[PDB]
């Protein structure tokens, strides 16, 4: 299978995600609609069911709707079993339309179909080259009151209809009872109720590996990706271990939804991407880009900076699904707004690296204020729109150019309003320009790119008002003028004669695991594969083609590895670093110190014996430790993934900046949960 296979469960750079608001999709089973005050078949109160649900994807999917735009897959509403109650928020009814207010994780929600529904929409998604990628929010069940069990549903969790437990007189401890966050801090939003949602306890056994459990289900019901909801939410240390169990059993693409605001650039979140085993919608990108074509508030340069920057701060950015929109903020389509600066917004995005994730009706120009007036009923499925019009002539390029799903990005031609880039990729070349300016052309002159020396048209075929790219000798491009609000599309493909990697995923795993290798130039008889010094082939490559190799992870240390890889012949092709080879089986340990005083900015973290802890390595440190929450300083706590069953040495730090200084005495000794989670108590020795 090649890389642009929908089999392609590990990488999604190929493809254009599609977010799908199931309720304000399509209504193909009525019989499945809610009932009552629940329910709004005019769609007219954005907080009830509507009666969108699976059949009516798989009818959209059927009736050439999302294929025609070029989509390649899905990002539905998380498909657990809600509640059913209808929370009346000050005179206002509210419904779990949303799917965000889950009762049972193992179970569907009624309104969306069934577990045969499900299969059938997989099975309809698959049958057309559709990947399908399921919401999941782990992070809490629904809106509860500790002293009011009647509000709501009282966030009563479910195991496939088994109660496990209530908000109230939570005596099992499967529910955070510290009241709501006020996102001051990171642990706050953690270990708080994210509003009124009761805030699930993943340090529970009973909840840690039911979820994992889970998890398992639909991952064996057929998804193909994993979108993470409230990954700001949830201790990043657990998360990581619930990425192990996915990596671990069937790897799929997963991202988490970490909001940015505006001029927001969060290291935590570059280290989360990095490191969690998952990577994250980028909310910096879409902000930008936002800031650039929607707002005015910033002009070309800010959009390159944003680029680099990202490329930077990003282990892998080609990993991060991009937007303009979502059902979190206000529509791109401002109703007073030029169309020219969405389709715009979208030509950009549908161009550049990562994952583009288009918002249902984006394409037919959608305009609303924040939730629920950005979650509209699709006025209609036109295909005549011109952003319709313009994705199907964009998003297939992200499968025929590889320089577009894995290509650099450079930026060849720039000023306030014009920006011109190149990605590149092998013997893969796409040149897009970009006038933001709607009031003014613009003299492209002294344009430089590494496309041949050829005439380019237009994939836009003048669409966004596009021209012909006449590139002579050395990637010089005659100099042209670039229409107000113009916007080209230049490319160029050919056979890559040297390996080179494109992508790799799942990106953190126990050896034994078979990850995926994309790319071109890997040629069709096997070769080698590297995870460092170490050399991999023939058995344990399980298979080897041209764009797409797999191979299980050899039984190396626990740690990060460079990937490359060599033809039969020995060429070597580039290196796709920050893989994770898991010291094995992950769970959750909690791990607190106690009596460790320090001053403002000394930071306590977490060493060990083991590359989930950093080997001992102070850079590697786990934290900063939180305080607040659970524990009260000098009281310091972490969640942290852990090899289980393994007994590991470990010692606390105190930060500061980059300076460290050691716990005294001798290391601490535990031994790893074989499975479920633990708490590892122990002191600051001086
Ligand atoms: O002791 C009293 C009480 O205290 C705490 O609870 C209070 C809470 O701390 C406090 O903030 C407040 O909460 C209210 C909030 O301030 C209001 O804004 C409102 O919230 C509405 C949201 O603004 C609105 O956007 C929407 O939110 C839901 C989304 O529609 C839905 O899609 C989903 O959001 C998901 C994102 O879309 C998705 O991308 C992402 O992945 O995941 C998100 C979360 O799943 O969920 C959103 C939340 O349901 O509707 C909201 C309407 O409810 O109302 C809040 C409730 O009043 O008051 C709280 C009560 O005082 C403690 O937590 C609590 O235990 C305790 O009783
Ligand atoms: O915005 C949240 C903050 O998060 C991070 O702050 C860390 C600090 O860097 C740590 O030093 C620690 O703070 C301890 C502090 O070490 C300790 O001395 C004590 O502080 C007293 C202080 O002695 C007294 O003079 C006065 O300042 O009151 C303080 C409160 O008692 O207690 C602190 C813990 O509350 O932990 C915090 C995280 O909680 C981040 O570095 C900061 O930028 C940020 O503000
Ligand atoms: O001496 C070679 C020269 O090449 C490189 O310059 C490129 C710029 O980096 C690139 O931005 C682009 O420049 C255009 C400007 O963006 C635009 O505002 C306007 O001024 O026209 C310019 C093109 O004439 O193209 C040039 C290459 O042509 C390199 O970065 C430089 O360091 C170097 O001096
Ligand atoms: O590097 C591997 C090694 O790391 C860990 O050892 C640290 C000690 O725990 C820590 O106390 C500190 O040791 C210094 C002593 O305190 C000091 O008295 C004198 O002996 O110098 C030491 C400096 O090396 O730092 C080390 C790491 O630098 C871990 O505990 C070991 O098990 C592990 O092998
Ligand atoms: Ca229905
Ligand atoms: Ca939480
Ligand atoms: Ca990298």
């Amino acid at each position: 299978a090649p890389d642009t296979s929908v089999s392609n469960k590990q990488n999604f750079s190929t493809d254009v995600i599609y977010q799908i608001f199931t309720d304000r999709f399509s209504d193909g089973n009525p019989a499945n609609n809610p009932t009552g005050a629940a329910f709004d078949g005019t769609c007219t109160n954005l907080r009830l069911y509507c009666g969108g649900d699976w059949q009516g994807i798989i009818n959209k999917i059927n009736d050439g709707y999302l294929t025609g735009m070029g989509v390649t897959a899905i990002w539905i509403s998380q498909p657990v079993e809600n509640i059913y109650s209808i929370i009346n928020y000050s005179g206002v009814n509210n419904t779990a339309y949303h799917g965000y207010w889950a009762r049972d994780f193992k179970k569907t929600n009624p309104a969306y179909g069934t577990i045969a529904d499900f299969q059938n929409l997989i099975a309809a998604a698959h049958a057309k080259n559709i990947k399908v990628i399921i919401d999941f929010a782990p992070n809490h069940t629904s809106p509860a009151s500790s002293d009011q069990p009647s509000f709501a549903e009282n966030g009563r969790l479910y195991d496939n209809g088994t109660l496990l437990g209530g908000y109230t007189n939570d005596t099992q401890n499967l529910f955070h009872h510290n009241g709501g966050t006020d996102f001051s801090t990171t642990e706050n939003g953690i270990y708080k109720n994210l509003y009124d949602l009761a805030d699930l306890n993943h340090n529970n056994s009973t909840v840690d590996v039911y979820l994992k459990d889970a998890i398992k289900m639909w991952l064996d019901l057929g998804i193909d990706g994993i979108r993470m909801a409230a990954v700001k939410h949830m201790p990043f240390g657990w998360q990581k271990s619930f990425m192990a169990a996915v990596n671990n059993y069937k790897p799929v693409f997963t991202f988490g939804a970490w909001f940015l605001g505006v001029n927001e650039v969060s290291p935590e979140n570059h280290k989360f991407a990095n490191e969690s085993g998952m990577s994250l919608l980028d909310f910096r990108f879409a902000q930008k880009v936002r800031q650039v074509f929607r707002d005015n508030t910033d002009n070309m340069y800010g959009l390159k900076a944003m680029l680099e920057g990202s490329a930077a701060d990003y282990a892998q950015v080609d990993d991060q699904v991009t937007f303009i929109d979502n059902h979190d903020m206000e529509r791109f389509h401002a109703s007073n707004a030029n169309r020219r600066k969405l389709e715009q917004a979208l030509a950009f995005t549908l161009t550049s690296r990562g994952v583009p994730a288009i918002y249902y009706g984006t394409e037919q120009y959608m305009s609303g204020g924040t939730d629920p007036d950005n979650r509209a009923r699709i006025p209609s499925f036109s295909t005549s729109t011109t952003a319709y019009q313009v994705i199907q002539k964009l998003a297939p390029l992200r499968k025929s150019n590889p320089a577009i799903a894995y290509g650099s990005t450079q930026e060849r031609w720039i000023n306030n309003d014009v920006l011109i880039y190149e990605r590149k990729f092998g013997s893969n070349v796409a040149v897009v320009a970009v006038n933001r300016n709607l009031n003014a052309p613009a003299s492209i002159s002294g344009l430089v790119t590494s496309l041949p020396q050829g005439s380019y048209n237009d994939v836009l075929g003048g669409l966004l008002n596009g021209n012909t790219l006449s590139v002579g000798s050395g990637g010089a491009a005659s100099n042209f003028t670039l229409a107000a609000g113009g916007t080209a599309v230049w490319q160029y493909t050919a056979a890559t004669a040297t390996p080179t990697i494109g992508h790799v995923g799942p990106m953190m795993a126990k050896p034994g695991v078979t990850i995926t290798i994309d790319g071109r130039g890997f040629g069709s008889s096997k070769g080698t594969v590297y995870f460092g010094t170490t050399a991999v082939s023939g058995a344990d490559i399980t298979s080897w083609e041209d764009t797409q190799i797999k191979v299980k992870i050899p039984a190396v240390a626990g740690g990060n590895y460079n990937i490359k890889v060599a033809n039969a012949a020995g060429t070597a092709s580039n290196v796709y670093d920050n893989f994770e080879v898991l010291s094995g089986d992950q769970v959750s340990v909690r791990f607190v110190v106690n009596n460790a005083t320090t001053a403002l900015g000394q930071n306590v973290y977490l060493t060990g014996s083991v590359s989930e802890l950093g080997n001992w390595d102070p850079a590697k440190a786990i934290g900063p430790m939180y305080n607040q929450v659970v524990y009260q300083y000098p009281n310091w706590y972490y969640d942290v993934s852990v090899p289980a069953g393994k007994t590991i040495e470990f010692k606390f730090l105190k930060k500061q900046g980059s300076t460290v200084t050691w716990e005294g005495g001798s290391n601490h000794t535990f031994t790893a949960p074989s499975s479920g989670t633990a708490t590892i108590n122990v002191n600051w020795q001086p």
